[PDB]
RNA sequence: UUGCCUUUUACCAGAACCAUCCGGGUGUUGUCUCCAUAGAAACAGGUAAAGCUGUAUUUUUU
């Protein structure tokens, strides 16, 4: 259980972390705010998995 | 924050703080260079020259 929760809480976290970085960076792509390609395809995927979730 | 851009440096152009630099005086010393060398004169007043003032009949002194 302790040590579960704990992996748990970290990848919650990560998510976090994630999911705003992800939303940040659609937003810059949608004003037009030198993002980087690898960057967008990151953001189209992540944003992809995240509508699928 | 923008812009070219899509990787970065190297860049666009604005902002705010900051620094660096190329320079500048001023003052005081110290030097370097070039020219130079006197340790005592006013008072009594003259001689000469420079600074300023002047040109008795009701309110100044006739």
């Amino acid at each position: 259980a302790p040590i579960k929760k704990i992996i748990e809480r970290y990848i919650k976290s990560k998510a976090d972390a994630w999911v705003s970085a992800a939303h940040y960076n659609r937003e810059r792509i949608k004003r037009g705010a030198h993002v980087e390609k690898t960057m967008v395809k990151k953001n189209l995927g992540r944003l992809t998995r995240l509508w699928i979730k």
